[PDB]
């Protein structure tokens, strides 16, 4: 069965085997776009990616499922070309799932955290400031279909972007400065 049937599944709890890596063909694809009213299984899958994130983060269940801990986790890391993303920040300052969100305003100014970024579905380190907007401004529909305008700064603003660099096929590597990874360019602020 497909991906989405199978972990929409009461009983089933996303664990990293669900998520695919690198190489995998889906993860450079562009998400389609999911259509109102939601089906039952989209609503479901887009609960199960916020529960694992929560399983991710809590230390007794992250070990438990052999999870590595995540504030982000878009759908086509489970093989589900849908653009349904879930972000969970704890302070949680964030947390919210996001059906077809969209960039529809960024700053001129770029940001980059300084640590790096790292992906669940990347098994291995690619050093370097992953350069975004330092701001965004972005819409996206809950699952009742009502549409919701947030404007997102600092680390927040990195995860969002991060994530729906997936549905876009997009990994963050690709906006790491192949020259000079660690290269502070004028307008880029490191977090
Ligand atoms: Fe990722």
């Amino acid at each position: 069965m497909s991906a989405i049937e199978r972990i929409t599944k009461a009983a089933h709890l996303i664990d990293m085997n669900d998520i695919i890596r690198e190489g995998n063909p889906t993860l450079r694809t562009v998400a389609e776009e999911v259509t109102f009213p939601l089906s039952d299984q989209e609503i479901i899958l887009g609960e199960k990616m916020m529960q694992f994130l929560k399983h991710s983060q809590d230390p007794v269940m992250a070990e438990k499922m052999g999870l590595r801990g995540g504030v982000g986790l878009a759908a086509p890391q489970l093989d589900i070309s849908k653009r349904i993303i879930a972000v969970l920040v704890p302070n949680y300052d964030l947390e919210a799932i996001m059906y077809n969100p969209k960039i529809v305003s960024h700053s001129v100014q770029d940001a980059a955290l300084g640590e790096g970024e790292g992906c669940l579905s990347v098994d291995r380190n690619v050093p370097g400031y992953v350069v975004r907007h330092a701001r965004v401004t972005v819409d996206y529909f809950d699952k009742d279909g009502e549409k919701h305008r947030i404007k997102l700064k600092g680390y927040n603003s990195i995860v969002v972007q991060h994530e729906i660099d997936h549905i876009n096929g997009i990994m963050f590597y690709d906006r790491i400065n192949e020259k000079d990874p660690f290269a502070v360019k004028d307008g880029l602020l490191i977090l």
